[PDB]
């Protein structure tokens, strides 16, 4: 202690980790991996440290004592559990790993080993998630709810956001989003869910996907989830809608607004930056203190549960 970090990504969860451990006196930024040269070269500049020609590298260096990863979705699973297996602490940006029982796996390893195994959720609407948390008691009972993610792109590239095994079941992070309200809308009773895809003439790329998912919680929300982009979409959606007895939550990409009877108040939505701050700053709290984290690893292991159950109805793999 100071805590050295190498930084397994290149993305916006990277960078203000990054930030945060460098504008902190308790942390020190060594290295950084990134996968594409184009965006390697800019995060290097940025935050001027040097690179690594591999992650396998990063992860191996005696001179790091905890491993932030943010890279691609496949990916994430395999260098958390080597990144343990080397005694290194590991932090990750969701998703935890591919299966549940993975997740598990990498849970028994992590202590086992003695040392840290923190996930959170925050890249992806982090600030509208916490505005619909600091919201939802003045809508009472949530019975209906859709988050669509419509995203269109001409031409879909070959990379590995639209690439079959690296990108995974395109679900995972919104079916992470609506799961993580357990303790007011309970939990997943019933699951349909289908996944299309249109395939480039490479067929391990696509060209575009549409999945969706229809979920009734125990109780008694219906909630309904899409996630589409690629080549077949000319009309983008950034909605999650929230429908209560005595309101609705509508909140159109990071601009919120709560509707009751017949007024309407815009609701403050807070910058993802400040919640990966009070989070960056809540590891090194643990790992000089002892304080334990606030956030635990039930949600992002029950999110993997969804997403589990789910890619079964779909079929997928």
């Amino acid at each position: 202690t100071p805590v050295r970090v190498g930084i397994v990504g290149t993305g916006y969860a990277a960078q203000r980790r990054a930030e945060v451990f460098r504008g902190d006196r308790r942390s020190q930024l060594v290295s950084f991996w990134g996968n594409s040269e184009a965006n390697t070269a800019k995060f290097a500049d940025t935050f001027g440290v040097r690179p690594q020609q591999s992650w396998q590298a990063l992860i191996n260096d005696p001179e790091i004592d905890l491993v932030l990863i943010a890279t691609i979705n496949q990916l994430h699973g395999a260098i958390a559990e080597a990144a343990l297996q080397a005694g290194k602490h590991v932090v990750l940006e969701y998703p935890l790993a591919l299966t549940y029982a993975m997740g598990k796996k990498l849970q028994q390893l992590a202590r086992e080993k003695g040392k840290l195994l923190h996930v959170e959720h925050i890249e992806l609407l982090g600030g509208v998630h916490q505005a619909i948390r600091q919201n939802l008691g003045k809508i009472g009972e949530v019975f209906y709810a859709r988050y669509s993610t419509i995203m269109g792109q001409n031409p879909a590239p070959q990379r590995w956001t639209y690439h079959h095994q690296q990108f995974g079941f395109p679900l995972v992070a919104a079916l992470s989003r609506i799961s993580r309200f357990t303790d007011l809308f309970g939990t997943v009773q019933q699951v349909d869910a289908q996944c299309r895809f249109w395939d480039q003439p490479n067929p391990e790329y696509f060209r575009a996907c549409l999945a969706t998912a229809y979920l009734q919680f125990n109780n008694g929300l219906k909630a309904e989830v899409i996630y589409g982009k690629g080549e077949v979409f000319h009309q983008n959606e950034r909605i999650f809608t929230l429908h209560g007895d005595r309101g609705t939550l509508i909140f159109v990409g990071e601009t919120g607004r709560l509707i009751q009877g017949q007024t309407e108040t815009e609701i403050t939505v807070g910058s993802r930056r400040g919640l990966f701050r009070q989070d960056t700053e809540a590891v090194l709290d643990y790992l000089t203190t002892g304080k334990p984290l606030y956030v635990d690893l039930e949600a992002s292991l029950y999110a993997l549960e969804v997403a589990d159950l789910c890619a079964q109805a779909c079929g997928y793999k």
